[PDB]
């Protein structure tokens, strides 16, 4: 046993770190059940485990440099199949995309997750309601603002 006499935050990190790594295994494996014609679910069974980890704004730190935007773009990303499953868990994620603090610029454009909603934003079979939250992140997210505005 040990006891602070320092930084004592350890444990949380490593299974913030542990959680980024489940979220790519998950997306991988959907890859594979796919290659299969299996159904892919990996994501949605491991989907109410993400967001009670998701939801320790506390530990926003260790999200947002673990690379959490890149595991949750790939749980965006859909099969070759086109069919989005992913819905029913996207409808967590985009909630938890907003709860970020001040994410930079830069980990939303490496990530590449401002391009995975907005492919489902601008996707022709999502409903209205889901792609209400995708726009406001690609609004909250740096408007381009190009100009002719008030």
């Amino acid at each position: 046993s040990n006891a602070a006499s320092g930084t004592f935050i350890s444990d949380a990190d490593d299974v913030v770190s542990a959680m980024i790594v489940k979220m790519n295994e998950a997306a991988e494996e959907d890859r594979q059940l796919n290659n299969q014609k299996k159904p892919a679910l990996k994501k949605l069974t491991l989907l109410p485990a993400v967001v009670m980890h998701l939801k320790k704004q506390d530990l926003k730190e260790t999200f947002i440099d673990s690379g959490v935007m890149s595991a949750i773009k790939e749980w965006l990303s859909p099969l070759p199949d086109r069919s989005l499953p992913a819905l029913k868990i996207r409808e967590e994620l985009l909630k938890i995309l907003q709860e970020l603090p001040s994410v930079s610029q830069e980990t939303l454009k490496h990530s590449g997750i401002g391009r995975a909603v907005m492919y489902l934003y601008k996707h022709p079979k999502e409903s209205r309601s889901n792609k209400d939250m995708a726009g406001k992140l690609i609004n909250e997210w740096s408007r381009p603002i190009f100009g002719l505005g008030s």
